[PDB]
């Protein structure tokens, strides 16, 4: 917490909030439920006013119930049925409508109630909250957020890795002291290699999606030399390395780890596939690992957001030996190309070598294509009968008979027997402990800048992003330090 | 704290404060310095912002210094002088005034601390959540709190037009005196002009030696006044340090009245009440008179027999000097258990003509000063103060500073185990203009006192 940069984070007077009150889109779903500080302040309100008292505590205890470890769950539910649902009880929710109330005296979830309760809280109490000091403080924070936080605010302190157009650094947000990854894209070297359309898609995606299994874009700015991206740091390296450079002699992961890492990659893929995006570049080496032992997918630079009401899209692009046959041919394909790759990853994780390819036989794109479009998958004796069946499903060629995304979900994939020792609820939660925690050991000249480029660079350098900023603020405990009334 | 009436005390939404923002007069001197919750919220702001950090603590430690017991005082001052290039050094202080502190009273430093705080930091504060909360409170205050909110629980005494009750503010549970004036019995006895002057005065002045008007409303039968309860010097007669102490307060109360151009006119033991702590406050202002804007002296015959000064008894241009004369009669009657001019158990024209070894040489000389006839050679109010009275030798074992404060031990704590009338618009119109309602400062006190301000001024439990 560097004193000078920390002292910059200071709430503004109320007159500097006019503009936001209008300019801000924020209504309920976004403000009080989606945004960390908004949820915080909205609940601080609900807390301090007695009428909402029960609705808040019912709202909280449902959340706690959903992230409750299996062996507690049914106990907590009993206690919750008592505190908030029992007729003529102390914190009895009266606003709940008979039908919905008596429904929650049956069950293995409390999902109607969260809808029923937030439907309420968003209606009137939200309006009471809008006409309150808390709301005004909420703006105060939305302002502080909107202030400029560029390359000044980030101390680059280590090299996490080399990328295409520049080094990915590890860095600390000078003010709050939170460690981020800083992916730096050289301005000239982008232009020269005609990579705008990529670099941008990545910025647009990472900042658009928020999920624990994708890297999260926190900040995005330019320098006079590079376009930087600040994103959830991933010290743990990447799945490729952690096959071939952990126990070099005894290669690859054991089945529970391979499954667990797939589990997250699947959940991350789903999130992308629910928002009509094709990852297109799935492979171990772009599936990063955090300090805690969990994974997140990365390098969206060759992703593609399918268009508003678009079933499938064309385009040739990807990694050799990970590209699905229907793509390799060059036809109308959809999400099913990613799941194909997923299987190659789950194969290579366990086997320490690609499915179709041997180790040390690097070859032609037309040769490997034939090896994809026409070859049967051989599975060694390291596999279990569950894993073999899973991979086969993902590694088929025909996308109308390949396991993947169906009817808004992957639940058809999740039921597959391979996922026995898995609590999907907790996986999406964060509770589930990972099995393995890590511990690891100029240019040419020609392209000068024009007006037409810089307008992109600024449209790239969006700035600080709402939710991940608000997290950092609460995370680092600067929100506490600042959201104070009577010391 | 009656749950139903306590639950009425609830801060309003910010939309119900627009009106007050304009309708309220409140600027700095009044808001942040004079009003309890305003002072509170203004300080909470100063506290939560780092830049003002020192100025708030200097501002607090000066206050604490002024109310500091003699034997600590100079120690605290040294510590305060400590707290150039220092940790919480006030930089905004101007070199000249900065020196003063060393070259010794920190009265003019406070006057330059507040000069600052009221300038810019106040403007920062007006553009803050704390100011908005301040209005929230000013609104709750302005809501109607009539005869509903007061449980009458005992009779403190009988008055002219009705019984003075002891009562509790149902919501916060604070004990008040409830002086009830019967509407018909006022009118019939032509007492409006009086009853009103009293309401106007008690609510106008705020001092620890005068009763304080908290609320004032009407019922369908009476005009009520809620005021600082006082569970009287007359009864408590029928020693010199006590007589002096009681006078000391009565003088300080009289000064406050005399600095605001008012003559009490009805000074006598029996209307100088005593609180549970053992301190006194003057009372029954009904025959007072606020001298007019740029008015030296006023006429009028009114007062209590054997307490009225000669220059008044004649009927001439008189001023505050009539009160001080009475003061002396009170100090005489206190020590002697009998009036000065009059014996025990013995006409207005006779007493007018008329207008021991228990005394000390200091008391005798004080009384004689107050009990002289000629008001141009009588001890009293001079050039904006009574300091000429305060220096008189009778006030030896007296720390005036602490007397005004509240610190000084009272030399005696009491015992805690002791038809034919019709109304018109012209009347009702008065009764409403009498029934003003709840009063800013004393209300805001009650709220902090009873700790409902804490319970309500909450942010994150
Ligand atoms: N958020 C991150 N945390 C830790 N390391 C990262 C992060 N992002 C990238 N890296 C490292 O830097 C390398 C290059 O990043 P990448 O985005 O894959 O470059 P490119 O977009 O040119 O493919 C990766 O192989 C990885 O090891
Ligand atoms: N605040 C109080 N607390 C307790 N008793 C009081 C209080 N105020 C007045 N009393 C008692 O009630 C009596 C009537 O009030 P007072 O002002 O004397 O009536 P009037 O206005 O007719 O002179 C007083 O003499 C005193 O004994
Ligand atoms: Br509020
Ligand atoms: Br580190
Ligand atoms: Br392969
Ligand atoms: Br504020
Ligand atoms: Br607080
Ligand atoms: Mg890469
Ligand atoms: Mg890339
Ligand atoms: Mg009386
Ligand atoms: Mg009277």
């Amino acid at each position: 917490r560097d004193r000078k940069y920390l002292a910059r984070l200071k709430l503004p007077p109320l007159s500097k909030c006019e503009a936001l009150r209008e300019s801000l889109d924020l209504g309920f779903e976004g403000m009080c439920l989606e945004q960390p500080i908004g949820k915080r302040l909205f609940q601080q309100f609900l807390r301090t006013h007695e009428q909402h008292g029960p609705a808040l505590q019912l709202w909280k205890d449902i959340e706690d119930y959903d992230t409750a470890d299996d062996a507690l769950r049914p106990q907590k539910a009993q206690a919750l049925r008592a505190a908030y649902l029992e007729p003529q009880a102390q914190l009895f929710c009266s606003f709940l409508d008979a039908e919905t109330v008596a429904r929650a005296r049956a069950g293995g979830l409390f999902q109607p109630l969260l809808r029923a309760v937030l439907a309420h809280l968003g209606q009137a109490p939200f309006q009471e909250f809008l006409d309150s000091l808390y709301f005004l403080r909420f703006l105060q924070w939305k302002w502080l957020e909107a202030q400029p936080m560029g390359e000044d605010w980030f101390l680059d302190f280590r090299v996490l890795g080399r990328g295409g157009f520049g080094e990915v650094f590890a860095c600390q947000m000078k003010a709050t002291g939170k460690l981020y990854a800083c992916k730096k894209l050289n301005k000239k070297r982008l232009k020269k290699r005609k990579g705008y359309q990529g670099a941008m898609v990545e910025k647009k995606i990472l900042a658009k999606v928020h999920s624990r299994f994708i890297v999260s874009l926190a900040y995005a700015f330019e320098t006079k030399t590079d376009l930087c991206l600040v994103m959830t740091i991933m010290n743990g390296g990447d799945i490729r390395y952690h096959i071939y450079n952990v126990d070099e002699d005894n290669p690859g992961f054991q089945e529970p780890r391979a499954i667990f890492y797939t589990a997250q990659i699947v959940s991350g893929l789903e999130h992308l596939h629910q928002r009509n995006i094709i990852y297109r570049d799935l492979k171990p080496e772009n599936v990063l690992l955090d300090d805690d032992g969990n994974v997140r997918i990365s390098d969206l630079g060759l992703a593609v957001e399918l268009k508003a009401g678009q079933t499938k899209t064309k385009g040739y692009a990807g990694t050799p030996g990970f590209m699905a046959p229907e793509l390799l041919l060059g036809e109308e394909y959809d999400f099913s190309v990613d799941y194909f790759a997923l299987g190659v990853t789950l194969y290579e994780m366990i086997a320490a070598r690609g499915p179709f390819r041997a180790r040390g036989e690097k070859v032609e794109n037309k040769e490997l294509k034939q090896r994809v479009l026409e070859q049967a998958v051989t599975y060694p004796d390291k596999f279990s009968p569950a894993s073999k069946d899973f991979c086969e499903a993902l590694l088929q060629k025909d996308p109308e008979k390949r396991l993947g995304f169906r009817d808004g979900s992957c639940d058809g994939l999740r039921t597959h027997p391979l996922f026995r020792d898995i609590s999907w609820r907790q996986l999406e939660a964060g509770m589930l402990t990972p099995p393995f925690v890590p511990d690891s050991r100029s240019t040419v000249k020609g392209v000068a800048f024009e007006k037409a480029d810089t307008e992109f660079f600024q449209e790239f350098a969006s700035g600080t992003c709402p939710i991940p900023w608000q997290e950092e603020m609460i995370e680092t405990g600067v929100f506490g330090d600042l959201n104070v009334w009577r010391p």
